[PDB]
């Protein structure tokens, strides 16, 4: 009863949650085995962020450069690497709390939760979405480097996400945990395009099956449309075109609900041309499209 | 940069999470010390909801009618008791993972994160608020009786919540920890009335404060206005009366962004009379009224 944007419980990633400081640089780091994962911007300073040569400042840099502070418990640094833009540090010490982990590369559209680390430990977290333009609409401020987005399966956590910097349009961007960015974004201050940001369309449709579960209905039209011309208006409103995969994703929540996906896609091209005349779904007047048919599911259930 | 409405991380509050079971009839609870936790209508059968009498119905039962499980790890039930709608079960085995905690009853306008334990453990978190007829918009399915709100100072944990039911309109109603209902609801099933649900205005300010420091200014207008002349369009709109506390507590964002307070009820007057055309405000079309200033203050520092 009801819908919210709940986030995966943290606790599985707040106990691998640790401080690195190299310099005068300090940022948050992913404690998982005997490997510490943070950016790689964390050896630079005020000067270097302008043209950084990573390979150069990294070289002048050593083992004990560096320091990893778990809460209270220093950690001896007994090597480093640099992978893309990700920065390996072998401490001695394996994390006792370290929990079953992989890693993954997120696919635009879908979601994770993000444990934001303000004033240098976990202080919140919070449900997102990967935007078509591989930028993501979060909440970090100074000392937010290192923040990772997660998905958990039971008891696996599937690391996908770490920030690094936040363009000047105010959004962020951030690597997989293999230091590989999402996007063409590099670690180096300057003014960098976003691209054009479409609506994922698919999640739009899972939210709107979301509201009629939830007994939101004013919205279902007496129309149907095909793939074809729906994808024609979707184009026109900046929303991603529907593939027969998309439909077949949403295929629960049409067997669930006895609405076609063909039949909630002509509802939408209601919205979008006529808009909600200030009324309110789910709580809110914008179509969301930062639930998968997956969180949809898992909530519905 | 950016703003989000996150919760805080609920790492302290899983390892308190068991599940009760008396009878057919199971939920959450809240394991603190050698004390669980949970809504006293675990008791109750599908037919006692329309109207038990809760204490006949516990006096038929003992000690050993409660299964209390955690994890795997049975705790063996010494004792029970009955605060209000909150029963109290005595366990042998104190929990480890006990944090500092404390109990306190919130009010209403003030937020707190929600454990959502869907389908018997710890699924979700989220951020909600205490709306002025005591209920909140959540998201609580069955099973999801004993989820617990709470707020976290550091290292100390501040539970306010317990949830107990669901209101015929959809929004739930719960008891603080002492077993005290936030509002004039009983657990009990049958048509109950939630009351006029206001605005709270205080936090609708505070998140127009929030907009100003993300770049936000739109509706930054160029008129002043008393504080008895924005109450009287203020309960025209159904928007509770500000006092001059309220000013006092949006203190630190108005010395913040150089916007008096006055100035900014003045701003907010026209949202209501003339709407948003259609704009955004901090990615929404809506007055968020889920952030109170000291949120605000806590995410823009
Ligand atoms: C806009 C800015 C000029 C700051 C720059 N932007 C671009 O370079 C862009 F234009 F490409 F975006 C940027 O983000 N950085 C500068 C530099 C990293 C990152 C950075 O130091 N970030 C802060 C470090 N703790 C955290 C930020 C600050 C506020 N809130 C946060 O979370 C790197 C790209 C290597
Ligand atoms: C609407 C209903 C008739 C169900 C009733 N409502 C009213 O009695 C009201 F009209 F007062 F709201 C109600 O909520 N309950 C019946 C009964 C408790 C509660 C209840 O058994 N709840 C579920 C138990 N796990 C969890 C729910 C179900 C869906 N999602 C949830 O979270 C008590 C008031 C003692």
């Amino acid at each position: 009863s009801g819908f919210r944007k709940m986030a995966f419980p943290s606790g599985k990633v707040e106990g691998c949650m640790v401080q690195v400081t190299c310099g005068t640089t300090t940022l948050n780091g992913l404690w998982l085995d005997d490997v510490v994962y943070c950016p790689r911007h964390v050896i630079c300073t005020s000067e270097d962020m302008l043209n950084p040569n990573y390979e150069d400042l990294l070289i002048r840099k050593s083992n004990h450069n560096f320091l990893v502070q778990a809460g209270n418990v220093q950690l001896r640094v007994i090597g480093h690497s640099m992978q893309n833009c990700v920065l390996k540090l072998k401490v001695d010490t394996a994390n006792p709390k370290t929990p079953k982990y992989k890693f993954v590369r997120i696919q635009p559209g879908q979601t994770f939760s993000v444990l934001a680390c303000y004033n240098g430990s976990p202080s919140g977290v919070y449900q997102c979405a990967m935007r078509p333009n591989f930028t993501i609409k979060g909440s970090f401020l100074n000392g937010s480097c290192g923040s990772v987005g997660f998905n958990i399966d039971y008891d696996c956590v599937s690391f996908c996400y770490m920030h690094h910097m936040v363009l000047p349009t105010g959004v962020h961007a951030g690597t997989d945990l293999e230091g590989n960015f999402y996007g063409p974004f590099v670690d180096r201050q300057t003014a960098q395009a976003a691209g054009t940001d479409t609506t994922i369309t698919v999640n739009v449709l899972a939210w709107l099956y979301a509201a009629v579960i939830n007994g939101d209905r004013w919205f279902l039209n007496r129309f149907t449309t095909t793939l074809n011309d729906f994808n024609l208006v979707a184009m026109k409103y900046n929303y991603e075109p529907l593939t027969q995969d998309h439909v077949d994703i949403l295929g629960p929540l049409s067997a669930q609900t006895g609405i076609a996906v063909l039949d909630m896609c002509a509802s939408l091209k209601e919205l979008l041309q006529n808009g909600m005349n200030g009324r309110t779904i789910l709580g809110s007047a914008l179509l969301e499209d930062e639930f998968t048919p997956f969180d949809v599911v898992r909530q519905c259930s």
